[PDB]
């Protein structure tokens, strides 16, 4: 396990633009287009990040590439924010990847106002933090997926996405 296939359990892999769980449009392994209501304008994105005119459809190789693409930036993200980079600097790998996965899910900016959740996590008071993580919007809308995030730092194991 690493932070590639976590977040492929986590968000899939389709070919055609979908809805994600909020309900904007999305492609390949997680890829928002757009929280635009228009499907013209996500397809317009579509087309900007791949660099041709799409049918609406990318190649799996496509897909693959925006992933990795959106994995940099969500750690690029992390490091380059004040309040996200001194507790990402703190953690083990593989709470890392958990670290990651949320913002690759939220954005950093939603990520930094867990500020209670984050000061837990730098102590490193592993089961406190978990508690105050769900009671989140986050945990409420996609319970599942928080539950696995959460018990990657709760744990610092991959337990979670074994079986899976
Ligand atoms: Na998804």
């Amino acid at each position: 396990m690493n932070i590639f296939e976590m977040l492929r359990i986590d968000e899939g892999l389709r070919l055609k633009i979908y809805k994600d769980t909020e309900g904007y449009y999305t492609i390949g392994i997680g890829h928002l287009l757009t929280k635009s209501p228009s499907l013209n304008a996500a397809k317009s994105e579509l087309d900007k990040a791949i660099g041709r005119n799409t049918n609406g459809v990318i190649t799996k190789d496509e897909a693959e590439k925006l992933f990795n693409q959106d994995v940099d930036a969500a750690v690029r993200g992390i490091l380059r924010n004040a309040k996200l980079k001194p507790v990402y600097d703190s953690l083990d790998a593989v709470r890392r990847a958990a670290a990651i996965n949320m913002v690759f899910q939220m954005g950093e900016t939603g990520v930094a106002g867990f500020t209670n959740s984050l000061r837990m996590l730098q102590q490193k008071r592993w089961d406190e933090a978990a508690v105050n993580l769900a009671k989140s919007r986050w945990y409420n809308q996609t319970p599942n997926r928080a539950k696995r995030v959460i018990t990657t730092f709760r744990t610092g194991t991959w337990d979670a996405y074994k079986n899976l």
